[PDB]
């Protein structure tokens, strides 16, 4: 198992070094979007907290198919002013409900090292 805690304010840099396998490893949930929301990497941790196989939802639009619950000005709506603004830190939490148990969840957004992907990390609460 990785050793980075949920909301760590370095957690961009130590992800930035990680290949697929040890985000397999984290505590936590990580998909990692583009600035449309196309899933680029999803991990082991967020497949057992929502029931998605991760290699059937790479490459998916996140806000469109895999997750219409999020599109909402309270979370695809912070994500889009992230991406415009350029500075996208942000916690907060919710309900997924769809094809799912209801599952409150934290959530942290924040934008990648690189400035151009962004990271959505989940914790059960
Ligand atoms: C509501 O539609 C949320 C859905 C969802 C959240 C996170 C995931 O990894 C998958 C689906």
């Amino acid at each position: 198992m990785e050793h980075v805690a949920f909301g760590s304010e370095d957690i961009e840099n130590t992800l930035a070094k990680m290949d697929d396998g040890q985000l397999d490893g984290l505590a936590f949930g990580a998909i990692q979007l583009d600035g449309d929301g196309n899933i680029l990497q999803y991990n082991a941790a967020e497949g057992d907290i929502t029931g998605r196989d991760p290699k059937q939802v790479i490459g998916k639009n996140f806000f469109k198919d895999v997750a219409p619950c999020t599109d909402s000005p309270e979370f695809y709506g912070k994500f889009k002013e992230g991406v415009a603004s350029g500075n996208l830190n942000t916690m907060f939490e919710y309900t997924f409900d769809y094809q799912m148990t209801p599952t409150k969840v934290k959530v942290h957004m924040k934008k990648a090292l690189s400035g151009d992907s962004y990271w959505v990390f989940v914790k059960r609460v």
